[PDB]
């Protein structure tokens, strides 16, 4: 079997955001049936950023959802040859991002390579000024739809105010092979910040995504 209990990714990010080039690279390790994983990011170019790191944490791993046996876990069936993913984030005071990723299986560990581009962030809003604290835990909606696996969540950030800052997301999960689609589901997802240096120039992350019937 390819994906093990235990396996590594290795991971590359570029893109923009308000004008604004960097690129990371990461390394991670998880239990893809557990729904576990964790990540070591650095950046690698345009550090320090200008904008929270809280909006780049959700483009950095579907492999790792745990799934029941009667749900298909068509993101894992994808491998070794993986699947792509795109989103939209819409911002509630009109900031968007826009994310495509590739995920392989090379050697015994996947491969990411995440493009993100956003745009639109108010100079003046949570994340250009840097007062996000993190994402509540989210449900995604899980649906299959053209083909494609589908996905759809309000996600909402904590601001350092005590308020907090939401966005309709939207995501299209498409195996590289058609395997298996599962019917509509719900996967709860948690992502912490467990570790930054003050400038967000290396950070740590954990995330943990189990799927269940809706």
């Amino acid at each position: 079997e390819v994906i093990k209990e235990f396996m590594r990714f290795k991971q590359h990010m570029e893109g923009s955001v308000n004008g604004h080039e960097f690129e990371i690279e990461g390394e991670g390790e998880g239990r893809p049936y557990e729904g576990t994983q964790t990540a070591r990011l650095k950046v690698t170019k345009g550090g320090p950023l200008p904008f929270a790191w809280d909006i780049l944490s959700p483009q950095i791993s579907k492999a790792y959802v745990k799934h029941p046996a009667d749900i298909p876990d068509y993101l894992k069936l994808s491998f070794p040859e993986g699947f792509k993913w795109e989103r939209v984030m819409n911002f509630e005071d009109g900031g968007v991002v826009t994310v495509t990723q590739d995920s392989s299986l090379q050697d015994g560990e996947f491969i990411y390579k995440v493009k993100v581009r956003g745009t639109n962030f108010p100079s003046d809003g949570p994340v250009m000024q840097k007062k996000t604290m993190g994402w509540e835990a989210s449900s995604e909606r899980m649906y299959p739809e053209d083909g494609a696996l589908k996905g759809e969540m309000k996600m909402r950030l904590r601001l350092k105010d005590g308020g907090h800052y939401d966005a309709e997301v939207k995501t299209t999960y498409m195996a590289k092979k058609p395997v298996q689609l599962p019917g509509a589901y719900k996967t709860d997802i948690k992502l912490d910040i467990t570790s930054h240096n003050e400038d967000y120039t290396i950070v740590e992350q954990y995330e943990r995504a189990e799927g269940r019937h809706s």
